């Protein structure tokens, strides 16, 4: 029982309302240093003798990751009010911990020891939308998904697939392609399309906006927009469109007239500029995205370029009714403005998923007064480690998921962004030096994970290629090049999803093989249903034994469809290189 | 070294931004596990021959508590942008402190393992207003001041000074009262009042509001309270009022009319109802301040209550020009709420002070969207349970001193509300068991703390009595009564306090002592700024050695006027039992 280890603190993941009358609490412990904790807990004003009233309630370790073990108490306070502490025991000895430090005995004779949750608002609820907690994304690099529209391909485009992708190549790909394959999507079993920037901007990628209230005319036009997302609204797919807030690019009307104006521009205050007049050799003299000149950061703290981009933020989604917006860089604006963003968007329409793109710890944005989700860049880099790379142990592994679990509230957990690659990323079966089988697993593990997972354009037909702009290729149509192994396996898996809510939004938590190494086993739980998961990634054929009681259990493979139970003798699966198996428990 | 004692979360009291281009890093560890600590910084954008350009800046021991030191460093962004981490040494060991773990070596492949601080917004920075950090407020009862104007007080009254007052009891203390004694704090020193709730309610304590917008009828008028402010501030005092939006009273007109027509009610969502009709037997069924049924308890989330609380709290600035609100039980209203508070508020008086009483770690309502400050129970505990009770040690009191202001972010220490007792709490005199000598150390150590101090009316001319109601007592103002010590004792301070900036605004230190069980040594410097107090927490006389550099070192008694220089042999210090002394420190 160390102290020095032993922490919580009332807010965010520690202490927050999970619903109305729930909330949570977590406490954070040495590894296999405690055998067993208790939250003491009432009703701040429950007072008898000069004593306080309190009830105690054990608290259940839900994970441990490389050094602390956390711990899990959810408790519906009677009058919405709270003051908890904790007790730790350590084979049968035990402390005290609270806000004031640990003791012997519990402190009974005022609650100021106490940690306190103060009052229950259902106003400050964390809350994002529900649907995204069911949906399954699908990311599209619209100028290479599929040419549906020759007449207004950028001049120069290259023949589609043709050549490699370089920085300034153009293949033609539109609006109108997507509108051409939904339902190949809609088969896939997409049930969300994650669009990348397609307002004007003079390149490719579209990351330098040119005009935030204009389709890029090479994409398409407003009619053609309505029109995709009306097509996707019938075919049960909701759209999500990526807005570049934090700056602009070098055509950006106002920009432009601050460069050919400079210190007299009716817009000086629109960007982060130091010296007049504006310049970028050797490097640019108002603040940019990293240090690219044809990316001035937006000024946000400006009263204009607010009500502007807010009017943006609402304008799409009042005139073509999109279900969510990806905001790059957000991490970059400032919280007062996220905070009004929210306000107004969800004001218009309340469940509209608001992504934000935070590369690190987003806790701070993720309250309920801004972002619903961040994108689990966590979640990706580990993933990716133990499947793909095969640099950490299976041990580090669950090591590394249970720590950005443990990190976030459950309900910000149940509406994160799982993705394992992207347009800024190099792809999947690159990482997986080629194999397939790897690949597979990373699907797998990506759709039996709580939250809101999404598939970057051609990954789950086995498209290759390094990282930016390499991973751009354009979309394969062939089913001569398609591996159809994965399209089978991805839809296959994107089924089970829907039909298990455990995998969507349960619980997860890591059975200790005899092998932390290459085996990996784990389940998932929401309570009503459980799921197992047992994955041999190795290159060799392995004897695995689950490790359930037999009492009443049925086990059923959700794969082959197979049924079975365990004895007073439980079995043990084997599954081929890299082999892996699902199964439904059962507790009659 | 010991990884799980090693903290560090990029946000409230670890990591925030100081000003527009300085930000305050901040680390934890084991006490005395680790030698030295280095931060690790740089621009996330920085790459130069492939390698991210990053430096090395040494960390500073700002202080340590019972189990653990706190790591201090100062860093200015070159473009506003920062990814850190952290390195720490002891011995030849050496671990790398990150986002993404530890690590044995500073890994320099990526931006991704350290952790990050996107942007210095100045709309996120945090701001309390600056007079409040010299100000020393005067805590007033209306009802126990003075009887300015015996033509209102209540019918009943007893003859101010009779007897020890009761929960019911009334002296008919009013505003006019206030006013007539004005030159009487304005020679204490006094540069800041703060009242209790003084709006019409039928108790002597006023805090079961019946009508936010009539002053206590007892109490004065509208004309009256101008006055008193307009009087207030051509002495150069700030007046604060106290603002109960968690509760009403069962006076409050919305509330009589749910007691009337139940669910029909046009207000019955102003409260916190959970069956019609209302009820309070056997018990409420309706929420309340504690169990307390003639306090219901607002439903802020209501649009009319929320609107309402919002033009009561808009209402007094705009047309009183007060300086402040302090407002009660403010840990039960909902965030969303207060963040509209401070927009209203501040628009309108910028300089207003918004202070909280939360009886508990507040780092939640104080990021800057919400308030400025909140009575700093923590600091009270300690300074009670080692100047008065004798309870802890000094090495105790200093860890919990230093605990406290660890927690929270420089900036927001500094207008800290510091308190030795209130309305609520006993009498520091009869805490200290009467021993005029431990209350007077009470002052001392207040008002050389950093902050913004308060004094309970009365404390300074030696009151006594026991918690509610008895510290509410009548104040004594017969010269043969009050003990005229204390009050020059407290005059004196609090000129000290006016001089030496570093006492108002400076950072503390503990200079460990000899005699690590009654005496305390500690200094006040705020980078010029450093005056050092020893105490003498003893019942006996002490020789105390005084640790300091005596190279160009001059030492001034702040209270005799006497200087002289420190030699070789650290000069000792004679003191008589419960003795003090201050002495400004220069080096030369
Ligand atoms: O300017 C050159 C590149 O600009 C565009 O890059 C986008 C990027 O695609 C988009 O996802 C986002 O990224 C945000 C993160 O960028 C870095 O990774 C930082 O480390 C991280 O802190 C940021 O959050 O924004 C950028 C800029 O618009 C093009 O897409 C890319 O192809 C260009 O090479
Ligand atoms: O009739 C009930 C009481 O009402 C008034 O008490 C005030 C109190 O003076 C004011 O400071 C504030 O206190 C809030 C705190 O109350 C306790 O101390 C809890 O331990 C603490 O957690 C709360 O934050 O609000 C109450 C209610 O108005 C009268 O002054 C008192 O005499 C009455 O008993």
């Amino acid at each position: 029982m160390r102290k020095e280890a032993i922490y919580h603190r009332p807010a965010d993941n520690f202490a927050y309302a999970y619903d109305s009358e729930t909330l949570h609490l977590r406490l954070r412990t040495k590894k296999d240093d405690i055998d067993r904790v208790e939250l003491l807990h009432g009703d701040p004003y429950d007072w008898q003798n000069g004593a306080w009233q309190f009830q105690m309630m054990p608290m259940r370790k839900t994970g441990s990751d490389e050094l602390f073990d956390y711990w899990f108490a959810e408790v519906k306070p009677p009058y919405r009010r709270l003051r908890y502490g904790f007790v730790l025991y350590s084979g049968e000895e035990k402390l005290v911990y609270t806000e004031k430090g640990f003791y012997f005995e519990v402190p009974t004779d005022d609650t100021a020891y106490y940690f306190c949750f103060p009052f229950l608002h259902r106003v400050d609820l964390f809350e994002a939308p529900d649907w995204v907690k069911d949906t399954v994304w699908y990311q599209i690099f619209p100028e290479r998904f599929a040419n549906g529209n020759p007449s207004i391909s950028p001049e120069g485009s290259r023949p589609w697939g043709s050549e490699d992708p370089t920085p300034t190549s153009f293949f033609g790909g539109d609006l109108q392609g997507i509108i051409d394959h939904l339902d190949y999507l809609v088969d896939l079993g997409i049930t969300g399309i994650y669009l990348t920037p397609i307002f004007r901007s003079p390149s490719n990628h579209k990351y330098d906006t040119a005009d935030y209230f204009e389709v890029d005319p090479h994409f398409g036009d407003k009619e053609t927009l309505k029109t995709l997302i009306d097509r996707c609204h019938e075919k049960g797919i909701r759209v999500m469109l990526d807005a570049v807030f934090n700056h602009c690019g070098y055509e950006f009307a106002p920009f432009q007239d601050v460069w050919k104006n400079g210190e007299s521009s009716k817009y000086k205050d629109w960007f982060h500029i130091h010296e007049f007049p504006l310049q970028t050799e050797p490097r640019p003299n108002y603040d940019t995205f990293a240090f690219v000149p044809q990316m001035p950061k937006l000024n946000t703290a400006n009263p204009e370029v607010k009500r502007y981009l807010l009017d943006v933020a609402t304008y799409w989604i009042r005139e073509f009714d999109i279900d969510g917006w990806r905001l790059d860089v957000a991490n970059e604006i400032d919280h007062e403005f996220w905070r009004e963003f929210r306000q107004e968007v969800k004001a218009l329409k309340p469940d509209v998923y608001i992504l934000g793109q935070i590369w690190h710890d987003a806790m701070p944005w993720l309250r309920g007064d801004q972002f619903d989700a961040v994108m689990n860049y966590p979640f990706t880099d580990g993933v990716l480690r133990f499947f793909a790379k095969e640099e950490i142990s299976a041990r580090q592994f669950a090591n590394q998921m249970m720590h950005v679990l443990h990190s976030y509230p459950n309900n910000v957990n149940e509406a994160a962004f799982n993705l394992l690659g992207s347009h800024d990323t190099s792809r999947i079966l690159t990482v997986c030096g080629g194999d397939i089988r790897k690949v597979k697993l990373l699907f797998l593990f990506q759709l039996t994970f709580t939250g809101s997972p999404c598939i970057y354009y051609g990954d789950e037909i086995g498209m290759t290629g390094g990282n930016d702009p390499e991973c751009r290729k354009c979309m394969v149509w062939d089913p001569m090049q398609q591996n159809k192994e994965l399209h089978q396996h991805v839809k296959q898996l994107i089924a089970l999803r829907k039909q298990y809510r455990s995998l969507r939004r349960g619980e997860i938590s890591f059975l200790h093989a005899d092998d932390e190494m290459n085996y990996l086993i784990y389940k998932k739980t929401d309570g009503d249903e459980t799921v197992l998961v047992i994955i041999n990634r190795s290159d060799q054929k392995a004897d695995i034994p689950i490790p359930l009681d037999a009492r009443g259990t049925w086990l059923v493979n959700l794969l082959t469809g197979e049924r079975f139970a365990a004895e007073a003798e439980t079995l043990c699966t084997s599954l081929p290189p890299y082999g892996f198996v699902l199964y439904a428990i059962e507790h009659w």
